[PDB]
């Protein structure tokens, strides 16, 4: 064994990470960074070790050659004598959400809309919904189709960050971390349950896990999700209960990246702290819950039951599936081979 350098982007993670270094007795230890992408390029550089990403963080970490580890895996829907970490994963589904009092609001009423956004080349996000409509629309000026959003990692000045909010003091508008008030998939349904946006493309979790009272946070505390409906891409709205047959995509689960050569002492490390820190771990909740930090999903999602071992090796194509893969390389014709870095 190395010790694993884990990588925390801003920092509130980095917080988070330091208290599980601590636990960890410098088995993990923390490297921070102000944005995802920068956190890819410290592992590119050898300078950290792993972080965990959304689906279209691992085709940029993919491209430049960091390999997938191990997924986030959540509560099945369905019960299952396999143990957690042995479950095959099953994707999340990217939805679009909008306030049941905007009537007449539709998938095909979006244009000029006020929209709220996880992140920039994220999956439910930015990659489905933004490739839709360039799809839908014919034209590649996405940053155009919307009047304004909170798009963290877009140009501060753009109308695609005219909604975000930055920080408690109001600085950091749009940067891409948890700092930004509309940062993420509860920041962007928060951008919507505030009623800054009209529309917030998120996934179907997002929803439950912040209205009846699931989130005590003060934002979500009181809403409810009748007050919330989903759109479908037929035009339809339904309730947040019918996401199975009113989403956007499957996206696939958010995933550890290292380097190959890291890959399996990183996987190593990892099956052993949640052991001790992960759901029902030895120290967790008495020291340190490793898929905690009061819904603001901190290096992980609240909701990851556990991480779990791939299966087949897949490189990073293989595990997004060919045509994400695909929407993805069609949607960044917009603005095929080489890494980004
Ligand atoms: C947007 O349209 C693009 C361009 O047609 C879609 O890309 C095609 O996807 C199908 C199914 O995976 C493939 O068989 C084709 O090879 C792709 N075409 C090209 C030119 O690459 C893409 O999937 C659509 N995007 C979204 C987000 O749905
Ligand atoms: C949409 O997401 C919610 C929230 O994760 C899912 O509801 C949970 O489903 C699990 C497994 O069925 C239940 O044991 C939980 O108690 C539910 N959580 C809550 C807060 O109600 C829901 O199943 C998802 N819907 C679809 C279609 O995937
Ligand atoms: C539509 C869908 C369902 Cl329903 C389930 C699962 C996936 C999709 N779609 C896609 C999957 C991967 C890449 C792109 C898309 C897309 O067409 O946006
Ligand atoms: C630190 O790692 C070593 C080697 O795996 C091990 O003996 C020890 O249990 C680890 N401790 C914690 C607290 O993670
Ligand atoms: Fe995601
Ligand atoms: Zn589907
Ligand atoms: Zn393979």
């Amino acid at each position: 064994y190395t010790r694993v350098v884990w990588c925390a982007v801003g920092p509130e993670e980095q917080k988070k990470c330091q208290q599980w270094s601590q636990q960890s007795g410098q088995n993990v230890t923390c490297a921070t960074a102000s944005t995802t992408d920068d956190c890819i390029v410290l592992v590119l550089k050898g300078e950290a070790d792993a972080l965990n990403l959304d689906g279209g963080y691992i085709y940029t970490a993919g491209k430049c050659g960091l390999v997938p580890v191990l997924a986030e895996n959540r509560k099945s829907s369905k019960h299952s004598s396999l143990d957690c970490v042995l479950r095959p994963t099953e994707g999340y589904l990217a939805v679009a959400v909008v306030k049941k009092a905007n009537e007449g609001l539709t998938w095909n009423s979006l244009k000029d809309k006020k929209s709220c956004h996880t992140a920039v080349d994220r999956t439910a996000g930015w990659n489905i919904p933004m490739g839709l409509i360039v799809n839908q629309t014919g034209s590649c000026a996405f940053d155009e189709f919307f009047s304004q959003s909170c798009a963290p990692g877009a140009d501060p000045k753009s109308r695609l960050c005219a909604l975000c909010a930055g920080d408690d003091q109001g600085l950091d508008k749009c940067v891409p971390n948890s700092k930004e008030k509309y940062y993420g998939y509860t920041g962007a349904f928060r951008c919507l349950a505030e009623d800054v946006g009209d529309v917030a493309f998120v996934k179907n979790d997002t929803v439950w896990e912040n209205t009846n009272g699931e989130s005590t946070a003060d934002w979500a505390k009181n809403l409810k999700r009748e007050d919330f409906r989903l759109l479908c891409l037929d035009g339809t709205r339904k309730p947040v209960t019918e996401a199975q047959s009113c989403h956007l995509a499957v996206a696939p689960n958010h995933a550890v990246v290292s380097r190959s050569d890291r890959a399996a002492h990183v996987e190593q490390v990892l099956l052993h702290q949640q052991a001790l820190f992960g759901k029902n771990g030895k120290n967790c909740p008495d020291k340190f819950c490793l898929f905690k930090s009061e819904t603001k999903n901190l290096l992980f999602n609240d909701n990851t039951e556990c991480l779990a071992k791939l299966g087949g090796r897949p490189t990073y194509e293989e595990y997004l599936g060919t045509e994400y893969v695909t929407a993805i390389a069609n949607l960044k014709k917009c603005s095929l081979e080489a890494c980004a870095f």
